[PDB]
């Protein structure tokens, strides 16, 4: 039934001017991805004119969905006064005040143009503060393309160093890898490197290794180790921040030294933030002579991203947070029911407005769990739903009971078609 | 004469929620910078309601000046359709076609959210392509905060490794430095590392070491060395692209393997680009199995930045390029006349629409050339002009000969006040 002629035609143009017609690896699909032209509320219209409900929302960025009227007003008005300046603006101060208010530990903030930049500057801040070379990160957790964190970032639980082709030993040797939610196995690695560890970089709810939350026991172990060793505890919440009204660490009963944020904090415009205790952030302070850590960037704190941020945080009320959490719980419950009725051993993980279908046993006619999940992704597209091709989805504030109910129908239908085609 | 009480009040708020009240080192001034609220054409209005002519234009980003009506229309329309998506859009293809058309060597392009990211991904591409660890860069040249290029990036001509506090040996040892416009001195270093060199990273007109162009002799030496060694020649034109209609290397009669771009290519919205021959860019291609170099990012090719880019390149006509070049020549000429009549030995460098006052001999009452230039920056603010605090300025398309004449009057007056206050 699904017509993708206009997507095919865009891809044929794209391959002439981009590598494999791609500018962002995560959005590529074989033989070509669906191209989209517009979004309104919870829905996206593709270039072939097909409207679908968006349950991934630019990889969980769009907490307020597409072209939220209050977001559009704030952003378009900011654009009309100037997109960026070589001078600070009132809105950077207002937005820093708004974000600092969200958690006790967000005492001092700096803005970047991406979570990728923000993770990089948080790592650089820990290295400048401690004057130690090594970082520890979770086996399998993704933190963007910065070479120090683009190590064991592929969802593998293995601790053996595995990096991108060309990432030198000089980088890779200074990133050590700990097992998620294994306190004893983590402390073994951390104690070995204690003298040389600038930071322990975690995601409290990492997507790529199943969207399971960090245990109280594991977070307590890392907090105690960082306190004892002087290593900086960095919580990368670029994705996971949204699980809690005060972020992921606070929800799970822990305190970071530095938190990395992005995505939902501006809900669609380019943003990252480094937010931490004054002493850790003091490496950036240029007011008492040259800073220990210079940090510039043409779009840092640009008033369009700052205005997007102010509007996003204003719309992210405790009531809106609670409501998308309830819709997330309902969505996860309905998916577990549908998977059970279909006879699959697949799990549904997630907190609040986040979920992930984690494919376990490959059904008949699929070479892998991952191939079965890709087939479900394509069947959901055919049945009017966007999710992630490895099972990630999320609730947006424009959604109500009706969108969740429609998702549940499309999910059950799509499972049936995936299984039937595997046996065909 | 100058009232900055509303800037002082914003700074008093800022220091509570940012390190030293700062989110971008380059825009900080002691005791506080001037905060701005709006821009229109060539003019910026500060928070105290004072309108000035902007001659730095967000560090040379705003080639079309502030809130250009055709830019604002294109950006606001894109915002209305959705700020970012987890799917590619028509405008990323249209913008890649427009940017590819600017230079023979821009066969394939990849979009990032900043020049900082684009530099990082160009270096990662060269390392993935060659599977060699080392990069060569210019002594003193700035390329953003990415730790492999945040080495000898402070305007010094010394070849001795000098990096940010905390940047590990593991990074710093794999970045070697060459003397700008010294062919034999550069080849000595390059030939020592030839077997291990992934890339030679240059800026053809580097700001931080005086905004003087690369010589034909030096570019020929590097081009020949890269051809012989297999090292990738990367031209970082994030700042310098605008000197030529086809970019900086083409103006100077040279070809890069990869070009890094940003700033003017979208003229205000967050952007970077990596553009080069298909073979170098093929590491990013995800269409024939897993790519050698994964490269994602939440805002990569976002339709708002792509729409800003389409509008910017449409406005950057050969006629616009010619005219802002005329105004740059007039500005540089007027500054040289004013410096000569004031009895200063300071030089004015630049090509096309870029200029830099390079302070040489400190006049009476100033401890350094840099302190005298900072004083000139403050006096120019008092006299209704924004320039860079180290003497960088540039032309925007809304300017005419009248703005450059007003600048010349303010420049002569400001020199007089700087010298008189030094003798006080
Ligand atoms: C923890 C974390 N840190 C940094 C970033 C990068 O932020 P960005 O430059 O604003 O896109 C991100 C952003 N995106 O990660 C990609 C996202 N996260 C994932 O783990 C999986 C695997 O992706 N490669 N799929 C996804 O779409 C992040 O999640
Ligand atoms: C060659 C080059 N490569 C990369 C970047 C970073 O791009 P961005 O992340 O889009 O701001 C830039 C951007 N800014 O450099 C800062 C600019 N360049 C300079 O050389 C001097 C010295 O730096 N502070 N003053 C400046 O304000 C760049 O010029």
């Amino acid at each position: 039934a699904m017509i993708t002629e206009k997507s095919a035609a865009l891809y044929a143009r794209a391959v002439e001017v981009m590598p494999g017609g791609n500018s962002r690896t995560a959005v590529y699909s074989s033989p070509y991805p669906v191209y989209v032209r517009s979004g309104s509320g919870a829905r996206v219209t593709d270039v072939d004119g097909v409207e679908r409900i968006d349950f991934l929302n630019n990889s969980t960025t769009l907490i307020h969905g597409h072209a939220h009227p209050e977001m559009v007003e704030a952003i378009a008005a900011a654009v009309g006064h100037g997109t960026s300046f070589g001078m600070p603006t009132p809105v950077e101060v207002e937005y820093a005040e708004a974000l600092s208010a969200r958690n006790e530990t967000f005492e001092h903030v700096r803005f970047t143009s991406s979570g990728t930049e923000a993770v990089m500057m948080a790592v650089q801040a820990a290295r400048a503060y401690t004057e130690r070379p090594k970082i520890a990160k979770i086996a399998g957790a993704y933190h963007g393309a910065y070479d120090a964190v683009a190590v064991n970032n592929d969802g593998s639980g293995n601790l053996i160093s595995h990096a991108v082709t060309g990432n030198p030993e000089g980088v890779v040797a200074n990133t050590v890898v700990i097992p998620f939610n294994d306190p004893e196995g983590s402390l073994e690695v951390l104690r070995r490197h204690a003298d040389d560890l600038a930071c322990v970089l975690i995601d409290p709810v990492p997507w790529r290794i199943g969207l399971l939350p960090a245990s109280k026991e594991w977070l307590d172990a890392l907090r105690e180790f960082c306190d004892a060793s002087g290593a900086v505890l960095i919580s990368d919440e670029v994705g996971s921040y949204r699980v809690g009204y005060h972020g992921a660490m606070q929800l799970l009963g822990a305190e970071a030294d530095i938190t990395v944020m992005g995505k939902v904090i501006a809900a669609g415009m380019p943003i990252g933030a480094v937010a931490g205790r004054r002493r850790f952030m003091s490496v950036f302070d240029p007011s008492k002579g040259k800073p220990a850590l210079p940090h510039s960037g043409s779009y840092n704190a640009n008033p369009v991203s700052m205005s997007s941020g102010i509007a996003s945080l204003r719309l992210l009320t405790p009531q809106a947070h609670e409501r998308i959490g309830q819709l997330g719980e309902q969505a996860r419950g309905s998916m577990r029911t549908a998977l059970g009725e279909a006879g699959l051993d697949w799990e549904v993980n997630g907190l609040g407005s986040l979920f992930r279908v984690v494919a376990n046993s490959a059904p008949a006619g699929y070479d892998s769990a991952a191939a079965a999940m890709k087939a479900l992704y394509w069947k959901l597209l055919e049945n009017g739903i966007h999710i992630g091709d490895s099972g990630l989805g999320c609730i947006s504030t424009p959604m109500g009971e009706e969108e969740i109910a429609e998702y549940a129908v499309a999910f059950a239908k799509s499972l049936g078609q995936v299984l039937a085609e595997g046996r065909a």
